[PDB]
């Protein structure tokens, strides 16, 4: 029962992953659990403010440390009460390490995560220093908030959970036999098809991501296929 | 600005149309997002086994072609001059901030969200103008990348340098023993802008040193660096 707690101002956004698709199915089956924590519940004031003007000037608002600290502490206690051994706090920001497939595989071994979704134009650095264990970026583009990266991370993990090579995929075809004048390649036999599929993958990787060829490990059979062509 | 997404899960797109800054833009009709389910254009399966054999299912071209064409007629009826059809897949060029700025020059987008284990190559050949990947990780579907693309564009629309951002601070003055840097607390225009720039440069150097090679510094910033180095 992998445990997920997200610190977000918009908990309902996570219906996009908890109510649909393969991730929704895992939540409905309780293979995973997603609990959203609104930092406003830990804010002071009739407007439950979590943002304040930046020290040193400049535009925008910064997320206050105190509401985020109380919310993450609440998340940690929920995780302990759920029977988790340890749950790291992940902060999604463009300043994090680059998420990739190798990084996602490491998360599968976890009991769960606390994912902190920032809003406004920053999060108080002292909160990051004291409460964040890991910082991850899904890409070098700027988004309005951390919710979508959080969902990307969660979807990428849940997708790999039980009960739920470095080359690019090759082109794929399905019915009809002819579409708008374009036919399926005639290539059939099982052996000769797998050879064709591999040669298509290598070239596609070669044409589009040639830096990945340096880091691919080919079987003895695949090495022979390359030399034969 | 016109946005059309081809998705089996239209409801997922509530995360951008109903919350946050993008939701505010949608409520104010600064943008419009229309979801098109390919299931409505089947005569109602949308997936079938691959021609060459092997595991998985491929999204059929004919339902997607009717849906993409239906999307095209909706965009023309809205008066858009040029609307590229973008396909979100891990085999695409990597989205970044430079690419997102390039989208602003468009009248609108048709974004194609794949599911299952592929899309028929002939549909891509005939209907897709651009193919973009948000990262080198595997997700259960194209919806989350589509929302990532939509959010980063909508955020930059009117009426809505290569270094990492520098740290940010707000009240209280001291949090869990950590103080706000005095330069932010009591500094002026010049000495703060110098501090923020040196923080950005160092943070980029420590965390993303490959980005230093592609930054072009003003004479003012070059002087700030040499005064420290």
């Amino acid at each position: 029962h992998v445990f997920f707690a997200v610190i977000t101002l918009f908990p309902e956004m996570f219906d996009a992953i908890t109510a649909y698709g393969i991730s929704g199915r895992a939540a409905k089956r309780d293979i995973v659990q997603v609990t959203c924590i609104n930092p406003r519940d830990f804010a002071e004031g009739n407007y439950r403010r979590v943002d304040e003007r930046p020290f040193g000037g400049g535009p925008g608002m910064v997320m206050m440390a105190e509401p985020l600290a109380k919310a993450i502490n609440h998340a940690k206690q929920l995780a302990s009460r759920a029977g988790c051994v340890h749950v790291p706090v992940v902060y999604m920001s463009p300043q994090g390490k680059t998420l990739n497939e190798q990084a996602v595989q490491q998360f599968v071994d976890y009991d769960g995560l606390i994912v902190l979704c920032g809003r406004y134009e920053g999060v108080d650095e002292r909160l990051i220093q004291h409460y964040v264990d890991q910082e991850w970026s899904i890409g070098d583009y700027v988004l309005s908030g951390g919710e979508l990266p959080a969902m990307v991370l969660l979807d990428s993990i849940i997708r790999r959970l039980p009960n739920v090579d470095g080359l690019l995929d090759c082109p794929q075809y399905t019915k009809p036999d002819q579409f708008e004048g374009l036919d399926v390649p005639e290539i059939g036999h099982h052996a000769n098809i797998e050879k064709w599929r591999f040669l298509q993958r290598y070239q596609r990787t070669l044409e589009r991501r040639p830096e990945l060829i340096e880091q691919v490990t080919l079987t003895k059979q695949q090495k022979k296929w390359l030399s034969d062509e």
